[PDB]
């Protein structure tokens, strides 16, 4: 199965720069969402979860084809709170139709990272939407109650390599889990995107603990709180090796982590050799905007 990106006809980096700046204008104007965390956390989880769904082994899935729009993903279990991210989408995709469900999905999460301070994602357009059919079954996306060779051999059906995981992993630091979502209640409520994940990690007092749904989660007494899957990046020795790569390099973080978000929003995708080069998107702070 081979999806070809192919760019929305007669569109360039122009357009795209006002796609991310709407987007962009949007997340400061909403800024009350969420106990006023605002809706960035929300779009990157967003963005993960519609590129999440990619099989390297049959090339099913994926953001190509913008198939959350359709019921049986957007009702997916593992998807539940994402409909927040899709109706602050809903007035981006009226102002600009023109822009393919994928490409809008997938920029929201890399304005929602830019826009709160992370580093520059290069982003590609050319995403096509795809139908009804080509819809991906639920049960694609992780379990949050596993161990780190769970995390490991998940990871591999997404192509990601441990220090790929690892950096992927630090997202987080953003937001929060919702009890009614996920069964999961906590996290840090930031809206700042920083290499803090693995500070907390290896920095915290961590009491393993159950929450009002009956599930196991890892609460610090600072009000932070892990995952199993979180915890098992410092239960793992190789995982924990990266963790502590990235805990002390701010910098080395925020490269790795750019390259394996573009990387898991791009799996899938054939770009032509002729296609534009990836865009990477000004700020609106850059812009004065
Ligand atoms: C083993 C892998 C992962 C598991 C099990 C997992 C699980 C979860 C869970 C259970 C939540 C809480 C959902 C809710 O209650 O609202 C969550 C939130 C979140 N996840 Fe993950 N996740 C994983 C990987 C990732 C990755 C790779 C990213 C992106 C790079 C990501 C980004 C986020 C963000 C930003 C939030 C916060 C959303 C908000 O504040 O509304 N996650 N994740």
């Amino acid at each position: 199965l081979v999806h070809v990106a192919s760019v929305e006809k007669g569109r360039s980096y122009e357009d795209f720069q006002k796609v991310y700046n709407a987007i962009a204008l949007k997340l400061r104007e909403d800024d009350e969402y969420d106990n006023y965390i605002g809706y960035g956390p929300v779009l990157v989880r967003l963005a993960w979860h519609i590129s999440g769904t990619w099989d390297k082994h049959d090339n099913t899935g994926g953001s190509y084809g913008g198939t959350y729009r359709f019921k049986k993903e957007f009702n997916d279990p593992s998807n539940a709170g994402l409909q927040n991210g899709f109706k602050f989408l809903e007035p981006i995709h009226k102002e600009f139709p023109w822009i393919s469900s994928g490409d809008l999905f997938s920029l929201g999460g890399v304005t929602a990272v830019q826009e709160m301070q992370g580093p520059k994602i290069p982003w590609r357009c050319g995403r096509v939407d795809t139908p009804e059919d080509t819809t991906p079954d639920n049960g694609r996306l992780p379990d949050a109650d596993k161990d780190a060779g769970y995390v490991r051999t998940f990871f591999q059906r997404l192509n990601m390599n441990d220090r790929e995981v690892v950096a992927l992993m630090g997202a987080h630091a953003l937001g929060k889990t919702h009890l009614k979502n996920s069964g999961y209640e906590g996290g840090g409520a930031n809206n700042v995107f920083t290499n803090e994940f693995y500070l907390n990690l290896l920095n915290e007092d961590w009491k393993l603990e159950k929450n009002d749904a009956n599930n196991e989660q890892w609460d610090s007494k600072s009000g932070y709180m892990m995952l199993p899957t979180d915890y098992s990046l410092i239960q793992d020795p190789k995982y924990l090796s990266i963790v502590k790569e990235y805990a002390n390099d701010q910098d080395k973080f925020f490269k790795d982590f750019s390259k394996a978000f573009e990387k898991l929003l791009e799996n899938g995708i054939t770009f032509p050799k002729d296609a534009p080069s990836p865009f990477i998107f000004k700020t609106l702070e850059e812009q004065g905007l």
